[PDB]
């Protein structure tokens, strides 16, 4: 499990979504190191204009790459669960408007993490935010919370993101997430710890298309 992490790993992430009935694809590569937690993406829509904001869609578009340190590496779930991966599952709540309903697969193919996404946006308004384009090409970072669900075999995770509106404004974005193994063999279940994330987002000088340039960088800690 944690053996296929020690190097640079390449990354391919594939989402196609729909939003209040605007579909749109998009798709990712790049690579991770979960030595140092760091992952390096650069993700393009392929149906052309994104209609909803990019940074409503960071979180969605791998904390499988997130570094333990060596005294937390026995409550690692992400890694414990591959090669057969897990699903990760998502229900992003957008106050005063819609909501995201995410079903993710990540898994290897070969030596490439692949990560498949099938995204789901209903109760949406036309004139609010996300439809709008109303938010701003930026990120704020937090700690996302992790918990054990020994029933249903996984972790669960409930955090909160803000995206900074153009007037000044924030919208927040209610996180709810469930990831349960694709194996049958037992996996490691942790306690209660958090990921500390640190993101920033770029563009592309090169890239004619509608892109996104992603480095993350995901740490555990809350356990001494």
């Amino acid at each position: 499990g944690e053996e296929l992490f020690t190097g640079v790993v390449p990354i391919l992430v594939e989402l196609d979504g729909d939003v209040n009935g605007h579909k749109f694809s998009v798709r990712g590569e790049g690579e991770g190191d979960a030595t140092i937690g760091k992952l390096t993406l650069k993700f393009i829509s392929t149906t052309g204009k994104l209609p909803v904001p990019w940074p409503t869609l960071v979180t969605t578009l791998l904390q499988c790459f997130a570094r333990y340190p060596d005294h937390m590496k026995q409550h690692d779930f992400f890694k414990s669960a591959m090669p057969e991966g897990y699903v990760q599952e998502r229900t992003i709540s957008f106050k005063d408007d819609g909501k995201y309903k995410t079903r993710a697969v990540v898994k290897f193919e070969g030596d490439t993490l692949v990560n498949r996404i099938e995204l789901k946006g209903t109760d949406f308004k036309e004139d609010g935010n996300i439809l709008g384009h109303k938010l701003e090409y930026n990120f704020n970072s937090e700690n996302v919370y992790i918990t054990a669900d020994k029933q249903k075999n996984g972790i669960k995770a409930n955090f909160t993101v803000r995206h900074n509106v153009e007037d000044g404004s924030v919208q927040l974005a209610d996180h709810y997430q469930q990831n349960t193994p694709i194996g049958d063999g037992p996996v490691l279940l942790p306690d209660n710890h958090y990921l500390s994330d640190q993101t920033v987002l770029s563009k592309d000088p090169n890239e004619k298309r509608d892109h996104m340039v992603l480095l993350e960088f995901v740490t555990a800690a809350g356990i001494t």
